């Protein structure tokens, strides 16, 4: 399943919740050496519901586990991520994903 790797720590105590509007600036890269997306890169933080599923099963669960104020990486397995066929067009077939999540603000 996921499998977290703190890069730099948070506040270590609060943790997202149900209902809960995180917001977090990140970057997108594919198993062994190249990145596919970023929301830094747009100039915009991005916002996602914890347990309504707005976003991939493995971001929405990879996020809850971690702090606030925290940066870290989250190498999450094909079945908890896009997997065999893919997203058509964008994410290819057998890919575990390594995200680079910093949690700004939980609201």
């Amino acid at each position: 399943g996921v499998e977290i790797e703190t890069i730099s720590p948070g506040d270590g105590r609060t943790f997202p919740k149900k209902g809960q509007t995180c917001v977090v600036h990140y970057t997108g890269m594919l198993q062994n050496g190249k990145k596919f997306d970023s929301s830094r890169d747009r100039n915009k933080p991005f916002k996602f519901r914890i347990g309504k599923q707005e976003v991939i099963k493995g971001f929405e669960e990879g996020a809850a586990q971690m702090s606030l104020g925290q940066r870290a990486k989250l190498t999450c397995t094909p079945d908890v991520a896009y997997g065999a066929t893919g997203h058509p067009g964008v994410i290819p077939p057998n890919a575990t994903l390594i995200f680079d999540v910093e949690l700004l603000n939980l609201e």
